[PDB]
This record gives structure tokens, C-alpha cells and sequence, in this order.
């Protein structure tokens, strides 16, 4: 089975959107699928990276983008809970920026 209904409260800027979306558009992908992923950074700041992937997970919270498709696992679902990920442009990529209200 059935269709895997869920909305997760989540709100990314711009930018964000517009990495996955160029990411995709230098890989030739019309749709992109973030997904959400705890990574250990440092001083630099405890933000997950992003990337594109095609498949899915047994169960992780879909959440429609801008024309894109975005998931959270279940473990980094309550690190981003109606949370803000600011994801910079730079250099031959960017960096990783979150926020909390």
C-alpha cells in the first residue's frame, strides 16, 4: 502493500533544494532524493551531509521538495524535527549548515 503516507515536518531553504536539484541536474537525474543522514563532524558543526539516491527505505519519512523527493531515516527523523537545513554553495560542492528555532 500500500502506499506509505506521511508528511514530515521539515523546512530547508532555498539553496538546499537548489543543491539537489543542480546535483541531479550535473547527474542528469529529474528526480533527485535526499536523504537524511547523522554524520560525525567536528568544530565545524555536527551537520548530516546530503546526497542523491534512487532507492528507498523500509519505511522512512518521505517528504516531497520543491519538484524533489526527500527522506529522513528514523534515527535522524527527531535530529531535524520541523528543523532548518541551510546547505551552502562553494568550491565543487558547499557545505553543511543547520539551524534550530
Amino acid at each position: 502493500m500500500q502506499e506509505q503516507a506521511q508528511q514530515f515536518i521539515f523546512k530547508v531553504t532555498d539553496k538546499a533544494v537548489e543543491e539537489i536539484k543542480k546535483v541531479a541536474q550535473e547527474n542528469n537525474i529529474e528526480n533527485p532524493i535526499l536523504r537524511i543522514r547523522v554524520v560525525p563532524g567536528g568544530c565545524s558543526g555536527f551537520q548530516y551531509a546530503m546526497g542523491f539516491d534512487d532507492t528507498v527505505e523500509e519505511g522512512d519519512h518521505v517528504f516531497e521538495y520543491d519538484g524533489v523527493k526527500v527522506v529522513i531515516d528514523p534515527f535522524s527523523m527527531p535530529y531535524v524535527n520541523g528543523a532548518e537545513l541551510d546547505y551552502v554553495v562553494d568550491f565543487m560542492g558547499g557545505g553543511f549548515t543547520i539551524r534550530n528555532p
